[PDB]
């Protein structure tokens, strides 16, 4: 079926999430290890990851601007959105509505998660959160 | 400074959240043990908890309606909103937007939190997600 891909671009990791068949929940697929310094954006693995699915849209975590101004991570993300769009010929949506990193931290502390596990999980789950927030917005 | 109260009415608990001094983020205060079968909605305890603050709006969790129809919980909250509003002379918002319940569940499952603890934490945070839902709407 058609699925929406969710992505989180980092310096060292590309987070990958996929919508379920009903477009209700976001599933984690993988955290692609990548790196800008060599120009590694994780494109080859992404392509393999999605050849079995049919993706009609890509949602990409996009850092908030500083009141109209784009920062360097946002600049790399916008360039990556162009890359994505022109590589897969699907609409690419910049998105930031999700359970926030600070809400996650608070609730993780409330669950008694140790400081190092909190960091790992918050880093691991950014693409799932971005995609779930998008899907939750769409389902409204 | 004026604050916005967030509420989660249950059958035996009343979840209480309070906005920051700044109007941007919701904070958890307590989960009031009440007893709706006895007409104990925790009004007293509530009032005591908010006598130092000056509230100008209350955000109360409301169940979405199924094609304009709501269950026993919705009847209880809809009514509860009228009581709060006329009791405190502050506008009461009925919030029926979905919360980040499933996102929280997923993040807690990734952190290896057990089923019993996830349930407790998510129940604990209802008031805060409701209030947060609203603050972000403004």
């Amino acid at each position: 079926s058609l699925r929406i891909l969710g992505l989180d671009l980092g310096t060292k990791t590309l987070g990958v999430a996929l919508s379920d068949e009903m477009g209700w929940t976001a599933q984690g697929i993988e955290t692609i290890k990548i790196n800008e310094a060599e120009g590694d954006y994780g494109l080859s693995r992404l392509s393999e990851l999605i050849k079995d699915y049919t993706i009609d849209k890509i949602v990409l975590g996009f850092p908030k601007n500083m009141n109209g101004t784009v920062g360097p991570r946002g600049e790399a993300s916008q360039t990556f959105a162009k890359v994505l769009e022109t590589t897969y010929n699907v609409p690419v949506v910049l998105w930031d509505e999700r359970l926030t990193t600070m809400a996650a931290e608070k609730m993780l502390i409330a669950a008694d998660v140790s400081r190092q596990k909190r960091k790992k999980v918050i880093d691991k789950m950014a693409a799932v959160m971005i995609l779930q927030g998008y899907l939750d917005s769409l389902n409204e």
